[PDB]
DNA sequence: GTCA
DNA sequence: GTCAC
DNA sequence: GTCAC
DNA sequence: GTCAC
DNA sequence: GTCAC
């Protein structure tokens, strides 16, 4: 065993490296509760799940491949799960399987938190004594592969998440369900998430109607609205703030009021502004369309294209990239759904500029590796 | 993120 | 300093 | 209660 | 956390 | 402490 950065690894004794690896999952891939249930009730709760399993991690370990388990345990860095209980349930399980393991558990959320990629280049890079692991020449093995209700005569309920599906993806490992792999059981049907963020791209207008234009050389107010994780900061400070813009947000100023009263001296200092929060509704955009008919300027809205699964994905993001950032959580963003009604010239706006959200250009290569990631089962 |  | 938000 | 598989 | 008290 | 799930 050993404790790495939210990150647990046990190797076992007679773990060698190699060049492919048959990788699983551990709960419900190798072994099931006796209880029939969910989590485990005793720590004595836990069986093989099929007969066949040890004979053919027989075979495959002498066919060469490295055996490794992929598990997700945030139970763990949650606090609902010891450690060291869990420490041991593998010890445990590993010699009732008899064949030498390598275990690689995502203690929390994060880079390493499956369908993310992260214990897999930890492996490749880090948990092999530098040798290479063809990919191709590999498989994952895992439950949490998104089948529909009913998958087979005899199984009723869908998968409750597609997390060891996606990781496979956003590897390239070739995938099975331990059915398919260790009962030879013909591919069940499945489905994939709705947003599937490699076909993101930055084609198209950076906003409608071309016919506007980003900047005015006259004060103004502008006034976004977008989802939390829809991009508003990040294009506001890119298009407006570098070129002048007053950047003024709740966020920062600690209320409605504040970024109202923030707003109203830019305005008397001849400023363009622009209100960097959610602003969902008609009542909170009513606050600054006012101060711009207080001061004789025009009031224009910014509103975000970015849908509730695009936005969750870059919240995501966020909290691998920029930890020293809160964690929005799905709570905030369901408030925002509800809360939400439309922009419209109604409300006083001069016009309302749409921002399709349109993937970052000359993106950094890395992490557009990560921002290419299915991050959620 | 928000304080409606 | 407490309050409803 | 909001980051158990 | 800030607002209005 | 509130919210939607
Ligand atoms: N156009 C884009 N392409 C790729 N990533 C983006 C884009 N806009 C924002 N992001 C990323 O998404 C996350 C949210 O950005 P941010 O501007 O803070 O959103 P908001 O201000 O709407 O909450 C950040 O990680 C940011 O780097
Ligand atoms: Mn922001």
């Amino acid at each position: 065993w050993e404790s790495l950065k939210k990150l647990l690894v046990f190797t076992a004794s007679g773990v060698k490296p190699q060049g492919k690896v048959a990788a699983f999952n551990l709960d419900g891939t190798l072994i099931t509760t006796r209880s029939g249930k969910v989590f485990p009730t005793s720590p004595s709760d836990w069986r093989i799940l099929y007969p066949e399993i040890p004979k053919k991690l027989q075979e495959l370990a002498a066919e060469g491949y490295k055996l490794v388990i992929f598990t997700n345990q945030m139970g763990i860095g949650r606090g609902k799960l010891p450690a060291e209980v869990f420490k041991g349930k593998v010890e445990a399980v590993l010699e009732k399987l008899g064949v030498p393991f390598q275990v690689l558990v995502a203690t929390h959320a994060g880079l390493n938190r499956k369908p993310v990629s992260g214990m897999w280049d930890h492996l490749q890079e880090q948990a092999n004594e530098g040798i290479p692991i063809s990919v191709e020449d590999s498989v994952f093995v895992g439950d949490a592969a998104g089948r529909l209700a009913n998958w087979a005569p005899g199984r009723k309920k869908k998968d409750f998440s597609c997390a060891d599906r996606l990781f496979a993806l956003n590897v390239g490992l070739p995938f099975a369900t331990p059915e398919e792999f260790f009962l030879k059981w013909p591919a069940a049907r499945f489905e994939l998430p709705a947003f599937d963020p490699r076909t993101i791209s930055s084609a198209g207008p950076l906003y409608l109607p071309e016919s506007s234009s980003l900047l005015s050389p006259n004060p103004e107010v502008v006034v976004a609205v977008g989802f939390p994780g829809a991009g508003k900061s990040t294009f506001i400070q890119e298009h407006l703030v570098s070129a002048g813009y007053v950047h003024v947000n709740r966020d920062t100023l600690g209320s409605w009021q504040r970024c109202v009263s923030s707003c109203q001296a830019a305005l008397r200092q001849g400023k363009r502004v622009v209100i960097d929060n959610t602003n969902p509704d008609v009542p909170s955009r009513a606050r600054y369309i006012q101060c711009a008919k207080d001061a004789g300027v025009p009031c224009r809205c910014f509103n975000f294209c970015a849908t509730i699964e695009q936005a969750r994905h870059n919240n995501r993001f966020r909290e691998m990239t920029d930890p020293s950032h809160a964690p929005v959580s799905d709570m905030v963003m369901f408030s925002y759904r509800k809360q939400f009604e439309p922009p419209t010239l109604a409300e006083g706006f001069l016009e309302i500029l749409e921002i399709p959200f349109r993937l970052q250009e000359h993106l950094d290569p890395a992490l557009q590796r990560l921002y290419r990631q299915f991050s959620e089962g």
